[PDB]
């Protein structure tokens, strides 16, 4: 029930120039629009995904137009919909090598969940490597691999046809997680402070991240609405956001090194 609070609707809207949401009340969906073709970061939940078409196309768009559909991390909240959205898209899915073992899992054999929150299985068309770039119609989508939520946690660099770079963050939440030699996950905590680095180092104009609470969905979309056209650029959206995980995570390390 709090997936449902989470699922909530919200009216499609536009971002930026070529930059729309059509994500829900806090788990986001992002289409950037180009005239060669469209790219859909991120899904939600598989019950979502009627409304995540529904919302693409109340904007004006196809989806037999979307040629990408891009994954952060393999879990039901971001995955789940990818499956059907691909089948009505014809689209190609991206995603790193965890995250494509994952989602032909079906979410299942997770390190910390196990086969707690299972979601329809999709095959990855392309996989993504670090750093690597794809052309469409003047947008640059770059992946950035920002591990340690998942091992194959990924945040995506966009830079718009206008010049201004758009980065959609990954989560770096770790709730729960056995931080100290993790059977199933050793590599956990040098991953994330890895990430905390390559993210901190990421000029960006406009923040995004794969949850509203974290970037201000709603305060900047009423912003917009009421005429503020630049609210959703943030030029320090990105540091504050390792900033805050940064400091949650090191508390949460020390007191397990505290026994
Ligand atoms: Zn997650
Ligand atoms: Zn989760
Ligand atoms: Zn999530
Ligand atoms: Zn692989
Ligand atoms: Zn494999
Ligand atoms: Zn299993």
């Amino acid at each position: 029930s709090l997936f449902e609070a989470w699922a909530k609707p919200v009216q499609p809207f536009a971002i930026w120039p070529g930059v729309w949401y059509v994500g829900t009340e806090n788990l986001s969906s992002v289409l950037l629009t180009t005239p060669q073709g469209h790219i859909l970061i991120d899904a939600g939940l598989d019950a979502s995904a009627p409304q995540i078409r529904r919302n693409i196309e109340a904007l004006g768009f196809r989806m037999a137009d979307i040629r990408y559909i891009a994954n952060s991390h393999a879990r039901l909240d971001h995955a789940g919909g990818i499956a059907r959205l691909k089948a009505w898209s014809g689209a190609r899915v991206i995603a790193s090598h965890a995250n494509a073992e994952q989602m032909a899992r079906g979410g299942k054999e997770d390190f910390a969940l196990g086969d707690a929150l299972p979601f329809p299985p999709v095959t990855v068309d392309m996989e993504a490597q670090d750093g690597q770039q794809w052309h469409l119609g003047g947008v640059t989508l770059a992946a950035i691999f920002t591990p340690g939520h998942l091992p194959g946690a990924t945040s995506w660099k966009v830079t718009l046809a206008d010049g201004k770079t758009l980065i959609y963050a990954d989560s770096l939440a770790t709730p729960g997680y056995p931080l100290i030699n993790n059977r199933n996950y050793p590599t956990l905590v040098e991953d994330i402070r890895r990430s905390f680095a390559r993210l901190e180092a990421q000029q960006v104009d406009i923040f995004l991240a794969n949850h509203g609470e974290r970037f201000g969905l709603m305060d900047k979309m009423a912003r917009k609405a009421r005429g503020e056209n630049n609210a959703f650029i943030d030029k320090a959206g990105l540091a504050r956001y390792v900033a805050q995980s940064r400091a949650a995570f090191e508390k949460q390390l020390a007191a397990q090194r505290a026994q």
